[PDB]
């Protein structure tokens, strides 16, 4: 759609409006990086692996009643890509779409002497989020607080939201401060709501799916009619 004509509460500019430009903050060697089919599958795979483990009742975390298999969203991905071109993690830009009224977003910054391959950047972000299982409590799951803590849970808690139905990421790499740098941004179809459950508890995993998936046995299939625009 036309993002310059899709308003949002707060009336902030939309990340998607106008022509794509690289931010000055990107220095003078920025390059946007295409997440190819294998990159999108790896991302989907890791996010669905962990959703399946958690919904199972892993880490004493409660069992999940209706946690869905996630799909890639090209629209979210475009907005993510476009966001990385600003070379900055946090902005007040709007990023809503017609389908996903309040998309969550995660940003993974990298800084080092050398630039790792795209796959290595993704595994870094996967590793970072995975490492928060040492931080996420069932308390957090019953009643989302982001801080907390100690310590950080936002990344992992967003990957296991049962309101989330779709993800889309983008990547820009550049050079500044004598370091190779990268911003990896993932937009999600939904977001965790402060004070509300990350996902709804059950006795059996997926006991509330119309249809459980055949690969991620503890999750609802791709066609589960979850509303990503309602919170828990
Ligand atoms: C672009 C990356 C998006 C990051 C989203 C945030 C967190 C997802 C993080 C980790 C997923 C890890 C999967 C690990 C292996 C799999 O067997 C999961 C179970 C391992 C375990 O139970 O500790
Ligand atoms: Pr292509």
């Amino acid at each position: 759609v036309n993002y310059c004509r899709l308003p949002c509460r707060g009336d902030n500019y939309h990340v998607g409006c106008g022509e794509p430009a690289y931010a000055q903050e990107c220095g003078q060697s920025p390059r946007t990086r295409e997440l190819l089919k294998e990159h999108r599958n790896e991302i989907l795979s890791k996010i669905n692996d962990v959703r399946d483990h958690v919904a199972k009742g892993s880490w004493g975390l409660p069992v999940a009643a209706r946690m869905k298999v996630v799909v890639w969203d090209a629209e979210l991905a475009g907005l993510a890509k476009r966001h990385t071109k600003g070379c900055v993690g946090e902005t007040h830009a709007c990023r809503n779409t017609e389908r996903f009224w309040l998309p969550g977003q995660l940003n993974f910054k990298y800084s080092g002497d050398k630039l790792p391959r795209i796959k290595e950047l993704i595994d870094d972000a996967v590793k970072k989020g995975h490492l928060q299982k040492h931080n996420i409590t069932r308390e957090i799951i019953e009643n989302y607080r982001e801080n907390g803590p100690n310590g950080d849970v936002k990344e992992l808690a967003l990957a296991i939201s049962d309101r989330v139905t779709a993800v889309g990421c983008g990547l820009t790499t550049w050079e500044d401060g004598a370091k190779a740098r990268a911003l990896l941004t993932c937009n999600f179809s939904s977001q965790n709501t402060r004070g509300r459950p990350v996902y709804k508890i059950g006795n059996s995993p997926g006991e509330k799916c119309i249809e459980k998936d055949e690969t991620y046995k503890n999750l609802c299939s791709a066609t589960e009619p979850i509303d990503p625009n309602k919170s828990n």
